[PDB]
């Protein structure tokens, strides 16, 4: 009845002087050797000791009972065991009375037992601080650093880092160091105010090097992939382009200007780690990644929108209408060689054109269909290619059914055009659009039609008796009835009423009901959608194609030999330091309101 | 209407499941009993219903909590 | 509950959850004389309310439903 009361002291606050007469009764009991101390002062079944039950309740009263608290510890020399105390329960391992005074935004109790001797690399290693599924745990970094950054307290940062003992570069158990946990942690400024930006910033200067932006958390990436693979697109524009004018510091930036001369200004931006020439860099990682859905505004950024520029007028131009010339040609020799079937110097050639060809995509795309709408065009692009391969097959045989396999794939081919309509900004758009509205709304129209079709068809083919002078009714089997009804909704038939029929007001009934449901209600309704979905579709047309260019380009750059792509290799050095040499990409700028006089630039004289 | 098209139909979806619940019998409406119990005060026992929550603007120093460890 | 920016708030079903005479549930849902019906539905325990019943065995009430009417129709 004496860890109880302690407990119940030190956690109600309701007054010091209880804590005071019972800490003294514990010491005279004491007085007839530390590890009772530890056994009597903490909770065996959770591991948690009096400073945790103390810091967890605060009441206006407790910066005297941490004070009193330790300093009776010290008394008695014990204070190195009891103040580095860590829970033990398998859900909270790791926890000290540290990440508990800054949960709780204490400053002066964490300074007072920062200044103790409490340990400032306490790694909570537990379940609630690296959990699975989110809503039930908050990762932070694991380290009272990372908790003092993420939980928005500059204060603390700056307390732990002017330490000493501490260590900025430790890696938790997830790999991450500070940086990767505030990369994690970032959201947006919608829901965040930027605060996880300026504490980047502070950290990254507070040691200067490169230090902490190379290492690789247990899946290989950096603070920059990993704001890349994650939709993180705040950060990843601070980090992309980041200016520091301050002198020593320089070289840790990666956009240097350096050729202003009035309003114009010349700045020229890094791409080390940006410009697919290694392993999976921020640009293919950008554009690839499949799982985001905020890749509208991550392919604008500084240096991604010129580098897909640059690639794209200097060889993806080519490349994309040269591959369109060769389809086109592809499919008039199918047309032809189909229109003028049978029912040579030239011809033979024509023939094996069309059958290489085909074997070529169709290897192609089976090669780029193992790895996955978005790229929907690839399994056409098959299907038409093995229509053509087996019907050639076919014919080659003792088969005359190869019409069919083959007139289907010309008629797939001439409606496949529109995959090289996205070469032209308007047209790319028009093609976007359509594809828009096809998954939009004629699905679910179709859907909706093709059961009113076939309800009334079979009711208008059970009304009607069967007459044996066979041209005496044209609502005759299941087939001649929804094709009469087919017809006459999209207004080519006659509607006559003597039908045979043995209740011919019901039909003339039925015939108008279905008539009125189809072309008065749903397709002004569906044309009235449409245009609710174009005037919201516009504004991302240009956002979609932009995406569809960027995946176009990039995966053209993989065709080509290694020697070609060691030629174009956009982008020129620049010798940045005292000894840098980083490849580089100059985007000239013209600012006619912010007014400075320019202290900071690479050359003098302007060129 | 776009804009209350998504009200209509969350009305229309609640007036269906409070028109389900009628039709179960009674043992099956008292095994399902959504929210579970919780010790509130001295002596309350309120049934409820547990919804987290994350906020990233007001920053407070947390006071007001029944159980200390979260779980 | 709460830790950090995370926290959860345990909100109260004394009278809100369809096991009195006329809970407030119920009152909401089958009024027809007030037009305000859209921003009533949308509050703190009843939204999660509805949607818990729902995704509890309201979804299979409704498809088995549906079944049964489909089956019913094409066999006549």
């Amino acid at each position: 009845r004496l860890k109880k009361r302690i407990f119940a002291a030190v956690s109600e606050g309701c007054v010091e002087e209880l804590v005071e007469l019972l800490v003294e009764l514990q010491e005279l009991c004491r007085r007839r050797v530390p590890d009772f101390l530890m056994h009597k002062l903490t909770a065996s079944d959770t591991g948690k000791t009096c400073l945790m039950k103390a810091l967890l309740n605060i009441n206006p009263n407790t910066k005297e009972i941490v004070r009193i608290l330790l300093a009776f510890a010290e008394e008695n020399d014990i204070l190195g065991r009891f103040i580095n105390a860590e829970y033990t329960e398998e859900a909270y391992e790791g926890q000290t009375a540290l990440n508990i005074a800054i949960e709780r935004r204490q400053g002066d109790i964490a300074a007072l037992l920062i200044a103790a001797g409490a340990d400032v690399n306490a790694h909570a290693k537990g379940a609630f601080f690296n959990p699975k599924y989110q809503h039930e745990g908050f990762y932070f970094g694991e380290t009272p650093l990372a908790l003092a950054a993420c939980t928005n307290q500059p204060e603390i940062v700056q307390l732990l880092m002017e330490h000493e003992q501490t260590d900025i570069t430790s890696r938790d158990s997830r790999g991450n160091n500070i940086l990767h946990a505030l990369v994690t942690v970032a959201e947006d400024f919608k829901t965040q105010n930027d605060f996880v930006k300026r504490m980047y910033d502070m950290i990254l200067l507070r040691s200067g090097n490169w230090e902490l932006e190379t290492t690789r958390n247990n899946d290989g990436l950096t603070p920059l992939q990993l704001a890349a693979k994650m939709g993180k697109a705040e950060i990843l524009k601070y980090i992309l382009s980041r200016e520091i004018k301050e002198k020593r510091l320089r070289s840790l930036s990666r956009k240097f200007t350096d050729w202003a001369y009035g309003p114009v200004s010349s700045s020229l931006y890094d791409l080390t780690n940006v410009d697919t020439t290694t392993d999976n860099s921020v640009l293919e990682i950008t554009v690839y990644n499949t799982n985001i859905d905020n890749r509208h505004e991550m392919l604008t950024l500084e240096p991604l929108h010129t580098l897909l520029h640059m690639k794209w007028k200097k060889f993806a131009k080519h490349m994309f209408f040269l591959s369109f010339c060769f389809y086109f040609f592809y499919n008039i020799t199918l047309t032809l060689v189909s229109y003028y079937r049978p029912r040579g110097w030239l011809q033979l050639l024509g023939r094996m054109f069309v059958l290489i060809w085909a074997m070529c995509i169709s290897v192609k795309e089976g090669i780029a269909i193992f790895l996955l709408s978005d790229a929907w065009f690839h399994f056409v692009f098959f299907i038409q290619a093995v229509l053509v391969i087996l019907s050639v097959f076919l014919y080659l045989f003792a088969y005359k059914e190869y019409l069919a396999c083959l007139v289907l794939a010309m008629a797939l081919g001439w409606a496949n055009m529109l995959y090289y309509t996205r070469g032209f900004q308007s047209m790319g758009m028009y093609s976007v659009m359509i594809q828009k509205v096809i998954l939009h709304d004629v699905l679910k129209f179709l859907f909706v039609y093709i059961v009113f079709l076939l309800g009334f068809g079979v009711a208008l083919a059970s009304l009607i008796e069967k007459c044996p002078n066979k041209d005496c009714s044209s609502y005759g089997s299941f087939s001649d009835a929804v094709l009469e009804l087919f017809k006459l909704t999209i207004g080519l038939g006659d509607l006559n009423i003597q039908q045979n029929s043995k209740y011919p007001i019901l039909f003339l009934f039925l015939l108008i009901t279905y008539v009125i449901l189809t072309f008065v209600l749903l397709l002004n309704m569906l044309i009235a959608l449409m245009g609710e979905t174009v005037e919201n579709v516009s504004k991302e047309s240009e956002r979609i194609w932009r995406l569809q260019r960027a995946r176009t380009i990039l995966e053209f750059e993989k065709m080509l030999p290694e020697w070609l792509r060691s030629r174009f290799r956009m982008g020129e050095l620049c010798k940045v330091a005292e000894d840098d040499f980083r490849l580089c990409l100059r985007i000239n700028e013209v600012k006619w309101t912010e007014w400075k006089t320019h202290v900071s630039f690479l050359n003098e004289d302007p060129g």
